[PDB]
């Protein structure tokens, strides 16, 4: 599974994955 990879999503401004 993907717990900070994720992270794609958006950007790092974003504290969900920073």
């Amino acid at each position: 599974k993907n717990k900070s990879r994720v992270a794609r999503g958006w950007g790092r401004k974003c504290p969900l994955f920073g």
